[PDB]
């Protein structure tokens, strides 16, 4: 009974993810931009949300509300390895679970991942 969403505009999943959540035992679900995130969760009830910043072209500050519009209950931890720290307080200081410090392997991400589902059992 775990899923949690992936947004990034760069490739498939996202590096070390993959790997993390299959030795959890998760249901990640990885997007490409903002507007692939918000018809995924403009339905899908996403428990725990994860936004990346690589190259996209549609912002993201404005999208932390939508996840927190349409998904009060749910998590966003929001972390990416490309940007600036000025990035983090743009997003965390609005709804998110704090700027995931250890980009490029998420592992520290994994255990927040539990304490993120906690909201939702």
């Amino acid at each position: 009974m775990k899923r949690v969403l992936v947004v990034d505009d760069e490739e498939s999943i996202t590096s070390s993810l993959s790997a993390i959540l299959e030795e959890e035992g998760y249901h990640p679900d990885t997007a490409k931009t903002l507007r692939e995130a918000e018809k995924k969760i403009k339905e899908l009830f996403f428990p725990v949300i994860v936004l990346d910043v690589w190259m996209p072209d549609g912002d993201g500050v404005n999208f932390i509300d939508f996840i927190k519009e349409n998904s009060p209950d749910s998590v966003v931890i929001v972390i990416t390895g490309h940007g600036s720290v000025d990035t983090a307080v743009k997003a965390i200081k609005k709804g998110a679970y704090e700027f995931l410090e250890k980009p490029f392997s998420v592992e520290r991400f994994l255990l927040t991942i539990k304490h993120a589902f906690e909201e939702y059992s």
